[PDB]
């Protein structure tokens, strides 16, 4: 039972999805840009991820820029409501498994919450080796 909030245009997100698969599970895939979490869900995801609201914000996207989110002038709930109204602000990928929830940045964070070991060596799409055939992280 695994869920990934996925952006196919994002290599971090692609690598994460493939590591999930390499553990032998096909996750439920949520295209968050189209189908963002509800407020309650988003609030829960953030709590489980154990990072701050601001740490989930993606920089370098149009609403972050134009809404001036770089500046320290926003409460956590203000920031939550911006994420819900402008889903590209939600950084990615977020992964939920029975073990926990993580913002998988870098992608190999997902290894922490996958219950089953990688079934063989994993190499990122740019060639960065993550685990060898024997399962050791490099
Ligand atoms: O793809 S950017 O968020 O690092
Ligand atoms: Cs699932
Ligand atoms: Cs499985
Ligand atoms: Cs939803
Ligand atoms: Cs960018
Ligand atoms: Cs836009
Ligand atoms: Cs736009
Ligand atoms: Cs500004
Ligand atoms: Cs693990
Ligand atoms: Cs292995
Ligand atoms: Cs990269």
């Amino acid at each position: 039972n695994i869920t990934i909030y996925h952006n196919p245009a994002c290599g971090t997100s692609r690598n994460t999805l493939e590591m999930i698969r390499n553990s032998g599970t096909e996750p439920t895939i949520i295209l968050y840009l189209e189908n963002p979490p509800s407020r309650d869900e988003l609030v829960k995801l953030i709590a489980d991820m154990g990072i701050s609201v601001r740490a989930l914000l993606r920089k370098n996207v149009e609403p972050y820029e134009q809404l001036g989110l770089a500046e320290d002038k926003f409460t956590d709930d203000q920031l939550i409501d911006f994420m819900l109204q402008h889903p590209i602000l939600i950084n990615r990928p977020i992964v939920v498994t029975p073990l926990g929830t993580r913002l998988c940045r870098p992608s190999e964070v997902v290894l922490d919450i996958l219950q089953d070991a990688q079934k063989g060596a994993f190499t990122k799409e740019d060639g960065e080796k993550v685990v060898d055939e024997a399962g050791k992280r490099l």
